[PDB]
């Protein structure tokens, strides 16, 4: 099976092509992770996936999505990850982390606590920042503060510090969160970026925050460990061919700047869109980016059906298959997939204290 073939990227070898993508847990306190995350992540690693990417972890307090988001904006925050990293490694999975800044979509409630911007008089809330003072709208009506050049320098440095911290905590894989309408994505999109300085207007200017952040992170992130990013390559906003073309150009510049793999997603930059949700619906777009930027890719949404994951790999649409919600439902999804695909000794996807009994 293609799904259970190993994958080598730089010095890191994944035992199979199953990636667990970043999934916010909303269980941290002032950015500090705790035994929620420890057990969640170690349990997933033991389930058999080759790569486990820790949830969006804020590079700065105001870059959290919610009051429950993880952070890595101090060395104490980073140190909290060390035992979890060590547990993921003990289980034979590769520990990754997504470092993030939520931009104008920050200061929101947890998804089961309203999922909306925090009310003005709620002591938990904070001012958001963005390339331009324009609200997302809908359930995220707060108008962000327009970033100064010093803010841009500071946030880039926060990404650098976060990457340094992730390195020193023992992560073997990093993902820059430039997708899903958060700060990076919003610098790229003309919907959200109305700047007239070096960081807006033209394609080069809109790309600049993302490329400069990648280059700055590259200085401190080891060359022998995969350097990746998530990026929304279209919005389903009636501008898809032009947006895709630009996104693919940016992917080429990412590759030239040392990016090893791109997690291809949707932008979610604005609410007024028409996304054609369906099983593996991003497969063909991921394939186009892979082909036209000549860059390894992953993607997500509905690949928890093992045969569909297998088909996407065999069609060379993807290099890794990201499987999210199916792993919340069943942390041992990789074992289920091995069984479904008829892999020999499927139960040994799991560690011996499980595998022996399930043969
Ligand atoms: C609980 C939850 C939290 C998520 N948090 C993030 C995250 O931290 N960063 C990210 O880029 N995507 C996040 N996503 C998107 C997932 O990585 C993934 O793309 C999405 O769930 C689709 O894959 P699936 O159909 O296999 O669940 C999250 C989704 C879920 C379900």
């Amino acid at each position: 099976s293609a799904l259970f073939e190993p994958y080598t990227l730089k010095d890191v070898t994944l035992r199979n092509r199953i990636a667990i993508p970043p999934m916010c847990q909303y269980m941290a306190e002032d950015g500090m992770i705790n035994d929620w995350h420890h057990v969640h992540l170690a349990g997933l690693a033991r389930g058999g996936a080759g790569l486990l990417v820790v949830e969006a972890t804020a590079v700065a307090p105001e870059g959290r999505i919610t009051p429950g988001c993880a952070g890595i904006w101090s060395d104490a925050h980073a140190q909290a990850f060390v035992p979890v990293v060590q547990a993921i490694k003990a289980a034979g999975s590769v520990p990754g982390i997504q470092i993030a800044h939520a931009g104008r979509k920050a200061s929101a409630n947890r998804p089961w606590e309203g999922d909306d911007h925090i009310a003005a008089d709620d002591t938990r809330g904070w001012e958001t920042i963005a390339p331009s003072a324009i609200a997302f709208g809908a359930h995220l009506p707060k108008v962000p503060r327009e970033m100064t050049l010093d803010d841009i320098a500071r946030v880039k440095q926060d990404f650098v510090d976060a990457a340094r911290r992730a390195r020193d905590a023992g992560f073997e894989w990093i993902e820059l969160h430039f997708a899903h309408g958060f700060l990076g994505q919003s610098f790229f999109s003309e919907h959200s970026n109305k700047r007239t300085d070096a960081y807006g207007g033209s394609f080069d200017n809109r790309s600049r925050f993302l490329l400069e952040t990648l280059a700055a992170v590259r200085e401190v992130w080891p060359e022998n460990l995969p350097l990746t990013a998530r990026f929304g390559v279209l919005e389903y906003d009636g501008r898809d061919e032009q947006t895709l073309e630009e996104s693919i150009e940016l992917a080429r510049r990412f590759k030239a700047g040392g990016l090893d793999l791109l997690s291809v997603s949707v932008g979610f930059t604005i609410p007024d869109t028409n996304i054609p949700w369906g099983p593996a619906f991003m497969g063909p777009i991921a394939e186009r980016v892979r082909r036209e930027a000549k860059l390894p890719v992953t993607s997500a949404w509905g690949f928890g059906t093992p045969q569909l994951a297998e088909a996407a790999l065999q069609a060379n649409q993807l290099d890794l298959v990201s499987v999210g919600r199916a792993h919340l439902a069943d942390p041992h999804w990789a074992y289920f997939a091995a069984k479904e695909l008829g892999v020999e000794k499927a139960s040994w996807t799991l560690p011996a204290p499980y595998a022996h009994w399930l043969e």
